[PDB]
């Protein structure tokens, strides 16, 4: 029953997900001004030549584009990262209104959406171990503005129709996350948790600076999506952010300037 209504969203979470409160909640506002530059930060490198998505699926929350995850094929590696982590899927946060819709802010600055690309560290054999750990998954996460549409996103915008409510799901072969990565891939990072409940304190942030851009219609059709089942009544997938927390005792690190 969580969600992300009036009577089920974000301010509600604490009563059943008490780590809502917690020292390592994310999302944050990323302060740009007081990160921390670290000159011994290493690139971040990405290695998805050999991903391998399967499916795509409407959960009732968002949509994940879900990738093969039994093998070395798409990961992520360096950067503040000590060993190895598999993609396992992406998917996003957008809102009802071009002008909010991002989990991080910048400077209290929203973005339209946000696309995370989850990870979990090998060393932990699969996702539901390691989001039991402190240092089990990356999130990579990129902000997405409205402006020129993102060639590489229309294939996953064109098959949202056939997912449009709670439990649908869709073949989605051969789809390259490579398309969906700005030029850049400066970042922040700092230790977080999952943005949705159980809010499990696992995740190192990394939120690369350059925003992607997207289209006004590519949006749009995120905003057509449902966070119901069919045959229930509509309600529109909008606004499943949930809002900067606390910083806490953490400093936000960056890898440039
Ligand atoms: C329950 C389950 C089963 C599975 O096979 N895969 C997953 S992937 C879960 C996930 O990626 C995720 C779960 C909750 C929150 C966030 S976020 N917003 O990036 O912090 C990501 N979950
Ligand atoms: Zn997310």
């Amino acid at each position: 029953h969580w969600g992300y209504g009036k009577h089920n969203g974000p301010e509600h979470w604490h009563k059943d997900f008490p780590i809502a409160k917690g020292e390592r909640q994310s999302p944050v506002d990323i302060d740009t001004h007081t990160a921390k530059y670290d000159p011994s930060l290493k690139p971040l490198s990405v290695s998805y030549d050999q991903a391998t998505s399967l499916r795509i699926l409407n959960n009732g929350h968002a949509f994940n584009v879900e990738f093969d995850d039994s093998q070395d094929k798409a990961v992520l590696k360096g950067g503040p990262l000590d060993g190895t982590y598999r993609l396992i899927q992406f998917h996003f946060h957008w809102g009802s209104l071009d002008g909010q819709g991002s989990e991080h802010t910048v400077d209290k600055k929203k973005y339209a959406a946000e696309l995370h690309l989850v990870h979990w560290n090998t060393k932990y054999g699969d996702f539901g171990k390691a989001v039991q750990q402190p240092d089990g998954l990356a999130v990579l996460g990129i902000f997405l503005k409205v402006g020129s549409a993102k060639p590489g996103l229309q294939k996953v915008v064109d098959v949202l129709d056939s997912i449009k409510t709670k439990g649908k799901s869709a073949d989605f072969t051969n789809f390259d996350p490579r398309g969906l990565l700005p030029e850049s891939l400066d970042y922040w990072t700092y230790p977080g948790s999952l943005t949705t409940p159980p809010l499990l304190e696992c995740v190192t942030w990394i939120v690369l600076k350059e925003p992607i851009s997207v289209s006004s219609e590519q949006v749009l059709k995120f905003r057509k999506l449902n966070f119901n089942g069919e045959g229930e009544p509509e309600e529109l997938m909008v606004d499943n952010w949930r809002p900067a927390q606390p910083l806490k005792n953490r400093q936000i690190k960056a890898s440039f300037k």
